[PDB]
């Protein structure tokens, strides 16, 4: 279990590419980055299915087609090394992630998740 407060601060790194904008258009976190998908509603979301994002890689779509819904266990392994995670999960030797960024600290991964659990759950 992470700490939502430390998570919100560490989310600053993710803001270079991601935003968290709700369904009414309110910006919860971030500026205007569109390199990565909107993370609002990511908790429990089938991987690679945010309807507005058109930049998903084959590995990510394939992972969601094989039953990956984001929960803490997979999220933590994923942000630490996206490509390695995609290959393991899919069993596809050619899978590779578009997210070139890698989170270097494990404690941060849990913190950011606690923060997402707070502000990114769609009812
Ligand atoms: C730009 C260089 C990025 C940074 C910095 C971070 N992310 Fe990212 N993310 C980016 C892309 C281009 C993608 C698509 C990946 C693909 O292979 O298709 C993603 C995706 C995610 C996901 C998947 C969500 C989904 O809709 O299925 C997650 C959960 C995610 N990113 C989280 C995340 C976090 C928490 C970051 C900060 C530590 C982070 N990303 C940074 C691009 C970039």
């Amino acid at each position: 279990e992470g700490d939502p407060e430390a998570g919100a601060k560490a989310f600053n790194q993710c803001q270079t590419c991601h935003v968290i904008v709700d369904d009414s258009g309110t910006t919860i976190a971030g500026r205007n980055a569109k390199t990565g998908p909107n993370l609002y509603g990511v908790v429990g979301r089938t991987a690679g299915t945010q309807a507005d994002f058109k930049g998903y890689g084959e590995g990510m779509k394939e992972a969601g087609a094989k039953g990956l819904a984001w929960d803490e266990e997979h999220f933590v392994q994923y942000v630490q090394d996206p490509t390695k995670f995609l290959k393991e999960y899919t069993g596809d030797a050619k899978a590779k992630g578009k997210m070139t960024f890698k989170l270097k600290k494990e404690a941060d991964a849990h913190n950011i998740w606690a923060y997402l659990q707070q502000v990114a759950v769609r009812p």
